[PDB]
């Protein structure tokens, strides 16, 4: 006579959802096979005085129900004052922590803050190495990204980026082009520790929200050095190994790095109307530069298809599209050539922004979140990744963030997050015919989510190759 | 072919669930017709240093989806150290805040702290008056309860309780009886304010946990005055008006109060084998005593059936049962006589206990929670409230707390809360055949939940008449 919600869960598989809660100050794991929250953690319990739990990624576990490990970072300072919420906190913590947490089959356990171990605090995207032997974090206030060792939480390499605008004026600093410096960032304290915890290193006093390139150009973003900003977001991994790619929002480029040899090798040019690449220029053993005549649009970077045949960058605002490179040549990223642009008549405005993504296992389809300011419904675009065309767009609700996929490729699991003060939820869409199956409650402001991987292969469609 | 979860929600109707999250430091409202969280609020955002979000009740609204108001309180101090979380904040905020929040159709808005307005902080149960013109909070650390005005947040009346044991040793303080004093509490500061915020007034350093009556007896509960504790839990309301009833856990009695005339009128005796009542004695205009010759069990849950015909008190631990009084005579509570005890051959351990309940609208059935420490399954017992017998028990999961019911009587909606560190969920149970329909994720440590009522009549089976 009645509908049992267990019928719904039974179809989804034995998969563990995990998501951080931004202004909620919490992180939680959900058993998609029963509807239960498996465990949750509230960072205030651990003396965190600004627990804006931002991005996260989970290491593969042979059985997530028995144990898994993940990394979740935080933001602080003036980031608390940027959303609809009329916060009253007199001395907010500086954030930039990088928490290591273990789910032990019962509870979450805080292991340590890797930003205390390493000395390097970073507050934007978190990713796992395809070898699951490490992770990487980027930050758009300090414009630094690094890869860390999983066992020691020490930095393997760190890169710092800087902008030298042709026109020394915030309105023109990126439109009229400039030179970005890529610099090896080396520790300064005993035990090879950085002195870059919390706010140390910040060029701007908060992260740029969606459309923040207008904000920083309009002088609406305070900081000691906003003319030097490039707004690094992420370091994502070629699933085939060897390379990692850092995105830079304001100059509208990506930098391909040799992981092991600790050098940049190529610069991918984001906007439609640019060549495939810009010329990388070595200045000395630790310093490279790239000249960018004009920045046509800011962008956000997407990441690799699961076979590493394709690499994708989102242009944002001035252009809204998905730029696509042929990355088939694993030997030499300087040969990576533009092969498609995903466009739509619906993307001609300032919004929606092409935001985050997840590929199906076979690389044939992508699911892409489409972001708008309140009150326009955000939703998901379904992309044919063979022909590079939009197949379908579905309206869902306010403030769409990230997507993950069950590893059998059957269901996409997305986060809607209420701009931190209104409706939020988990959405589940089936990928066979692309229908929205409905929503689950989620009293959190997630800017991330993962399903815990089992294998290194699973990581190819997790928080490793894409954000 | 795929099952939609929307099918599950369609059946539930247009009802809004609200629950706070204890250690999560959050409160959230969920739309049972779609699965969305409508809004959530993190008290750390407002500078709360110990946001243990504890009890709540919601005022009726003609359309909860357009707007509703609720009250949610907090606990602080050594309550942060009670649960199995290895908290690191050694000197937490003191809690005892009484937050007024409005859901405005879009977001939750923090209105104010009624404890700051009135000067009275109280940390245990919150209930709404049956007229919806006010609210009540009780507290078991300071042994105070009060009824507050909804517009002004000022105290209408406050009562303080104190224990004078026959035997001056914690082992025998309650078992060997004593005299409980009931004292009218008057404002002591200008503009009609109390000096009783935060820890001011506390006799003990944390709210007694379940079985806590043993710990206090064994000298395991720190405080300046545990020998004089009664552990007030709540002040619940006669749905017929006029009367309010305070529950006292350690002496196992409830005190019935005339709300408008601001005097106690009757003391009901909890344990099986004691008379219906003990004798209330007037000492002066502000002071009553009652002699209790021995205390054979502590007790806890007290409330009314929705027609006010029956009043119930739960005995816990030494005895586990439900004591029932004939409260049909609304003119004179001193006439309220015991009519039944709900007992069960499965309730002979020290656990399960029975800490919460909800009636069906016709008063024919009760849903009651059955609490055990980890790891024994907690769940729901269904009680025939015509014959006073257990119909059924269902096992559900860890740490069951409160229950609410949809106002059409169709669905009981309950909270499981992980002891603050393991699995938590919302459970849905239909009342026609008393089958569990399943679980929804809820990353919160809830010790309370309501469905937002629309009418005064709906309030009779919400957080007004029972806990
Ligand atoms: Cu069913
Ligand atoms: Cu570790
Ligand atoms: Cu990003
Ligand atoms: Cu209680
Ligand atoms: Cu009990
Ligand atoms: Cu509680």
């Amino acid at each position: 006579k009645y509908v049992k919600v267990q019928d719904f869960y039974d179809q989804l598989g034995k998969y563990v959802l995990v998501a951080p809660g931004k202004f909620s100050g919490t992180v939680a794991a959900t058993d998609l096979s029963t509807g239960w929250t498996m465990a949750w953690l509230a960072a205030w319990n651990y003396g965190d005085t600004c627990p804006i739990m931002h991005h996260m990624a989970a290491f593969p576990s042979p059985d997530p129900y028995k144990e898994f490990e993940f990394v979740v970072n935080t933001q602080g300072g003036k980031n608390l004052f940027i959303y609809g919420v009329p916060v009253t906190v007199e001395d907010p913590g500086e954030g930039m922590k990088i928490y290591r947490i273990k789910y032990d089959g019962t509870r979450m356990n805080l292991q340590r803050d890797a930003a205390e171990v390493s000395g390097l605090g970073l507050g934007v995207h978190v990713t796992i190495t395809p070898e699951a032997d490490g992770y990487a974090v980027g930050d758009g206030q300090k414009d630094i990204c690094a890869e860390f060792d999983r066992e020691t939480d020490m930095v393997r390499y760190a890169w710092a980026f800087d902008w030298d605008p042709n026109v020394k004026d915030l309105k023109r600093a990126w439109l009229d082009g400039g030179t970005m410096t890529i610099k090896r960032l080396k520790p300064t304290l005993p035990g090879g520790r950085y002195d870059l915890q919390g706010s140390k290193g910040n060029k701007i006093d908060w992260e740029l929200v969606p459309g923040g390139e207008l904000a920083i150009e309009d002088g609406k973003v305070s900081g000691d050095r906003p003319l030097h900003s490039v707004a690094n977001d992420a370091l994502v991994f070629d699933p085939r190994g060897k390379w990692a790619v850092a995105s830079m929002r304001l100059p509208g480029v990506c930098v391909v790095f040799d992981r092991e040899n600790q050098v940049p090798v190529a610069v991918l040019a984001g906007p439609k109307g640019t060549p495939s690449q810009f010329q990388l220029v070595k200045v000395d053993d630790d310093t490279w530069t790239v000249d960018i005549p004009e920045v046509i649009s800011a962008g956000h970077q997407a990441g690799f298809s699961p076979d590493g045949q394709s690499f994708l960058f989102m242009n944002s605002l001035r252009q809204n599209n998905i730029m696509v490179w042929d990355s088939s040549n694993h030997d030499d990223p300087t040969t990576w050539e533009k092969k498609a642009v995903v466009e739509s008549p619906d993307w001609r405005g300032a919004y929606p922004n092409t935001f985050h993504m997840v590929f199906t296992p076979d690389a044939k389809k992508i699911y892409v979140t489409m972001w708008w300011p309140s009150p326009t419904p955000n939703g998901i675009a379904v992309i044919d990744a063979v022909n590079w065309e939009v197949l379908k767009e579905v309206d869902l609700g306010p403030d769409m963030h990230t997507l993950a996929i069950t590893y059998d490729g059957k269901f996409v699991v997305g986060t809607l997050s209420g701009y931190q003060n209104t409706a939020s939820a988990i959405v589940v869409m089936e990928t066979e015919t692309d229908e929205v199956l409905g929503f689950l409650p989620s009293p959190m402001g997630h800017h991330d989510n993962v399903i815990v991987p089992r294998t290194l292969e699973d990581l190819r469609i997790s928080r490793s190759t894409t954000t």
